[PDB]
């Protein structure tokens, strides 16, 4: 029984569907493969056209699944799409009346059309299988919670009927209890109010990150004229017929000032972050106190894109509502995607489930073969000093008790927003020093974005409080509060609660990335490491060797891990040899605006992507012209001959706009079809 | 007592207070000057920054009524806004939180801002007045309808807290009756609507000339899925969480597929229209019986965005609901912009109000003084040919009787959409034949859109139907019946259903747009003009000189009348003395995306103007270097010499454009002040 999950919108991989389409329509498109009832392959679409929380669809995603479950795609038995037919082909339909140049091609269409027409698949009618959102992020979250009955949660931004509903899994049966319509959705009123604080989709963890920072008090009583909460677990939401938005209007009304680009978090926005997080945070257990007494159940799982607020997760699960409480890494529409996998087996007999809860989101491709990747390693050699130990984990555990900041990127790629030790950058826990070393200076982000840490199973309660219940913490799901007499000892990854997102690894969970922190903790007397993902501010987490090495090149780590390889930045890399490639979305212009007297003012110069919120950036008429000429197999320095050569001042430009991937930029070919491992 | 009325958003003339500004954030800009209460001057913005319905604050409107009434900034009383602050503010306010980068701005400093820096005035907090939109909207239509109390109506897409208002009107006060909120809107309704047939903001009208081609019975059942009639006077219409449109999710479960643009107009597009047309008809109509009965009056003012529905109103004129109905020529957006003048002055002392009935709609600028207008022409003379006949209106109407289709061009421009004699295109109403080539040659539309005819006020009731309610027929607000006898003889404006949206002209009205009709009609039988808006696909109605002369060389008009000289075009005419000059939002560029093995693809070059809703064009790579050069001032013979010599291509190409108004070409210099 072979199905893919699909979810996301349909553009190709250089255009969209409607010109610059909404970010919001059908974000993070992915493919999953489960086959027998397990998840057999999985990963993002951002992590391969490296756009974050991408909308576009997830061709890629669907080829590398099929190539790690060694199938054609006529293997395939079915295809399930994450919403009903009607639904996300009524979205379509609005947004082709929006932009009337748009030809009417509807979901069905689509799917077949970007299958046919990337992978060669003739697929049949009859093998798609279209799913309400809810069922499917239902599916996912209890189906691989390993328990045979649960009460399961879902909040989200949008399904097609309902924002929330809670159901009675048996099983592999859900019954719906109860359900939330769509204008009352805790997502959407999370995400209107991230606007206010100079952020927008997508950051809504810098957001969750932000609060402990706040007072909630300051604004408490002007959240609550925005929800009320109500009998029988219920709430309302109070909107208004002024903008899509439920919190600007009355908080404008205040005085609140929105936080403006570039701009410091006063204490006011401080408050704002933390009063919010206390107003979802008091609903949702609202809703679980009364479902967890009214269904009797003592087990949950959590779904939907909610599910990813992590000190909520920490919340419930020290409420003693409940004895167990699990919640899959990917949480957010990825997850439905896969959800949506199962669903479409059910509606085609019995469905085959997961024999065992989650451990490992590892589910990406990989990297290569040793072979290959030596091999790809030697083409990057004008860059980069490649050492060869005897045991890679060793000599890592000893540059982490050194003090180096560590690339660790081994095997297949994780499945959702977070790195658990296949791609990450892993430090010293304890010193506070490096906090700000690693936001302010090789991450390149805002400082009051706390660390997560990685502990091994056997140490776990010797520094953290997991109490309140069971939960699952291979994926760092929950907030836990740092035992108090352990604070200062872990200073990096302490927030300013005293609390962490933990990740707990177990020779089960993933043998190395445990096998590491043990050997660390050895070394050191503190089993805990500092755990952030492997990107740097303008990419989705790294997945190829390429994207790998490119990252670490652009970022100031000290010393990258790559399957056993030890890896260093030469004295001075050339740049010359580096192959410039545009990516599908790249876009080189020289404009002209209106002058004053009504004349062409002067000729400017830039390179932006094209995506909506995708990032723009002046260039200098020299590497205007030599970008022109780029033709994706003249190196970088052939290139530059055409003006000069490339010059200090040139390989500035570039490397610049190389940190910021408005282009491709690696060594001539490829490392070829990813090898068969043999697992 | 002087008092200055403003609407729409604040952007300047090159940039948007957000970047791509929505064309549906306070759009068709203007500014209106009321003194002692009378309307002195009024003007959209969009004809002097040539950008259809725009959003810009209306700072040359502002600056061109005061040059029309002799005044100075300082001497302006007060100045009314067409929208509470707060509305306006939090709907900035939200704008601002999808755009951090915009820094926090609201609309008061804003207002002050542009006053200061555009015209040099300081204006007071204390003399900026913000006003209740329908309100606003109620003042404008009856405080010229010359009656003395009546019901009034506002609908529109929505105020700050209701989509219709009702009131009475008794002197210059106004009571509330009756609202309607924000989601039961008609206009957003027929909006909604309107984006299933290809079409987007501004096009109403279109589909409401589509309509009569329909068959209203294919879509009445699924159309009454979408409201309820309810008693006295109540209805609801029945909304989707889906998607922001009322209609589309309906219509797409039954099957209806939404017209591509380009396409032609399908059978079922037209019953679409036809089925929408009657669902706002049946809906207005229930509201209006209930307060005609209600409120006790006879007398009806019907003012809001929906008041341009003219088959709308010519059923509100037959219901015999009403023995009068007034609707102002601008009741859109412009004129709460007025009403929020009268607004203003009533909240600074007693209210002034017209005297009499409006009749005109001559109020923007005019063209220019006889001397400056004749040395304007000769400036054009390597493309025009002039004559100055003895009695321009009396070889008008020759021309137009053997078959000539003019531009007229005279006075002071038509506030709101419709051209009545002052910017104006005419022809022989007869022939069907005209209206198919206007429709496909000159104008440049398609093949279903309706003609509008003017008639002398004398002979009015020999071919149109006026009889029901006593309408005012002075800006084309009503559809009217042609009277079944006539119906063969005006070939071009009678429309499929056998209507016409009429002018009734008068010496009153319009004394020299009334004397070429009357003079037509003594030649030939006939005193009925086609008479359509002097603009082609591309613009607004001209308002300058130099836009009516750009636009008469642009559009295929076989004469221009113009202040009584008769304007033709050169056998060959010299683009090379033109001077091209960039529009504010005029753009130029060069761009590659990615091409084969992830290359940078070829080179294009595109010029476009730049707000939302802004058309663009592929340039050729030799008009794009010549482009490059333009100063303003150097003529385009001359910038052309560095690309070696103005080609016959380079010059085709540029007249394309032209016609497009990607640029604005004109001879060297300007008129000067009127
Ligand atoms: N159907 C659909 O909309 O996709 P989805 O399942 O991925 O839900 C995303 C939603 O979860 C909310 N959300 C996401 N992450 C969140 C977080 N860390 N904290 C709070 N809310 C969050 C986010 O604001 C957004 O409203
Ligand atoms: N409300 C606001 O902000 O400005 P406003 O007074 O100018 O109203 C615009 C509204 O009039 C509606 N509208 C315009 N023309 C229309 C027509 N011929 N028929 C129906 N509705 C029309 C249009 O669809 C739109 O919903
Ligand atoms: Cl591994
Ligand atoms: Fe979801
Ligand atoms: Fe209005």
């Amino acid at each position: 029984m072979l199905v893919l999950g699909l979810n996301g919108n349909f553009s190709a991989a250089d255009t969209d569907v409607v010109p610059q389409l909404g970010e919001y329509f059908f974000h993070d498109s992915a493919a999953s493969l489960i086959r027998d009832g397990e998840l057999v392959a999985a990963v993002e679409e951002e992590r391969l056209n490296r756009i974050k929380k991408t909308t576009k669809f997830p061709l890629n995603a669907v080829r590398e699944c099929l190539a790690l479950a060694g199938a054609r795609p006529e293997d395939v038995d079915a295809v399930g799409y994450y919403f009903p037919e009607n639904h996300i082909d009524t979205v379509l339909n609005h947004l082709y009346t929006e932009y009337p140049r748009a030809p009417l091609r509807y979901s069905r269409e689509l799917i077949r059309q970007r299958l046919k027409e990337g992978l060669g698949w003739d697929l049949p009618d009859e093998k798609l299988v279209y799913v309400p959102h809810h069922e499917a992020h239902a599916y996912s979250s209890y189906l691989h919670s390993g328990m045979d009955s649960a009460l399961v949660l879902v909040l989200d931004a949008a399904g097609e009927l309902h924002s929330g509903t809670v159901y009675r899994a048996e099983g592999t049966r859900l019954e719906k209890l109860a359900d939330y319509p769509v204008p009352k959705s805790l997502g959407r009123l999370y995400l209107n109010a991230t606007y206010l604080l100079g952020y927008g989709f997508g950051d809504e963890y810098k957001v969750m990150g932000l609060a402990p920072w706040g007072n909630p008090e300051t604004y408490r009583d002007t959240f609550a004229k925005l929800y009320t909460l109500q009998d029988n677990g219920e709430y309302e939401l109070h909107g208004n017929i002024m903008v899509p938005n439920l919190v600007s209007p009355l908080f404008y009304a205040e005085g609140f000032r929105p936080r403006r680009k570039g701009e410091p978090f006063t204490q006011a926005h401080r408050d704002f972050a933390a009063a919010l997080q206390e107003t979802v945070e008091k609903i949702v257990l609202h809703i679980l106190e009364y479902w967890a007494k009214t269904s009797g159940h003592s087990r949950l799982c959590f779904g939907g894109g909610v599910a990813h607020n992590s000190s909520l997760n920490g919340l419930i699960l020290k409420s003693g509502l409940f004895d167990e409480v699990f919640v899959h890494p990917a949480s957010h529409d990825a997850g439905a995607g896969e959800g949506a996998a199962y669903a479409a087996a059910a509606s085609l007999g019995t469905l085959e489930r997961p024999g065992k809860r989650l451990l490992s989101a590892s589910l990406g491709p990989a990297l290569g073969g040793r072979e290959q990747i030596r091999a790809r390693l030697a083409d990057w050699a004008p860059l980069i000093d490649v050492e060869f130990p005897d045991d890679a984990v060793e000599t890592a555990a000893g540059l982490l008790a050194e003090g180096q900041v560590l690339g660790w990127a081994y095997g297949r790629s994780e499945f959702g927003p977070r790195a658990l030790g296949h791609r990450s950058i892993v430090a010293d826990a304890r010193p506070e020093e490096n906090r700000t070393r690693i936001n302010a200076m090789v991450k390149k982000r805002e400082g009051f974005r706390p660390f997560a840490p990685v502990v091994t199973a056997e140490a776990a309660r010797d520094y953290f409080d997991l109490s309140g219940a069971d939960g699952n913490h291979e994926f760092m799901s929950f907030v836990v509060p740092v035992l108090p007499e352990r604070r200062t000892e872990l200073g990096a990854v302490t927030h300013v609660d005293g609390t962490a997102r933990v990740q707990v690894v177990s020779a089960e969970s993933g043998e190395r990335f445990h096998r590491l922190v043990r050997r660390f903790g050895e070394l050191t007397g503190t089993p805990v490491l500092l755990n952030t993902s492997f990107n740097n501010n303008a990419e989705p987490i790294v997945q190829s060797l390429d994207d790998v090495v490119t990252s670490f090149l652009t970022t100031d780590l000290d010393v990258l891990v790559v399957e056993d390889c030890l890896v260093r930045g030469k004295a001075s890399p050339d740049l010359g040899v580096l192959v410039p490639r545009f990516r599908p979305v790249t876009r080189l212009v020289e404009r002209r605006t209106a002058g004053p007297d009504a004349s062409a003012g002067a000729k400017t110069h830039e390179i932006h992507l094209d995506y909506d919120g995708g990032p723009s950036a002046k260039v200098s008429p020299e590497l205007y012209e030599l970008l022109g000429a780029v033709d994706g197999t003249t190196t970088l320095g052939d290139l530059a001959k055409t003006v000069g050569g490339l010059s200090d001042a040139l390989a500035t430009e570039v490397f610049a706009l190389w940190e910021q991937r408005f282009l491709t930029l690696a060594p001539a070919g490829d490392i070829g079809p990813l090898a068969d491992d043999g697992t």
